[PDB]
């Protein structure tokens, strides 16, 4: 079996807010459903599309950051393990 995380509130809202309707997921889920508010937020910079823009979302807070690039993904799992019931 694949291990099942727990968001907590902030990020399982933000996931919901997505489409999301469960409370534990697999990591790439938790994955999809944030890129999914990412695409849905219009978060990506037009220019440089790898980069994430925070500064006027509440996703700024979440991962705490202004800014992030979708290619730092030990950076992204840090972000989101702060966000995760232990
Ligand atoms: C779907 C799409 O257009 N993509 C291009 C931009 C980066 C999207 C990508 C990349 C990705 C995928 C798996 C693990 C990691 Cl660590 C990162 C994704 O899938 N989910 C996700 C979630 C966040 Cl927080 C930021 C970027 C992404 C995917």
């Amino acid at each position: 079996m694949e291990k099942l995380v727990q968001p907590t509130p902030l990020l399982l809202s933000l996931l919901k807010s997505a489409g999301a309707q469960k409370e534990t997921f697999t990591m790439k889920e938790v994955l999809y459903h944030l890129g999914q508010y990412i695409m849905a937020k219009q978060l990506y910079d037009e220019k440089q599309q790898h980069i994430v823009h925070c500064s006027n979302d509440p996703l700024g807070e979440l991962f705490g950051v202004q800014e992030f690039s979708v290619k730092e993904h030990r950076r992204i799992y840090a972000m989101i393990s702060r966000n995760l019931v232990s």
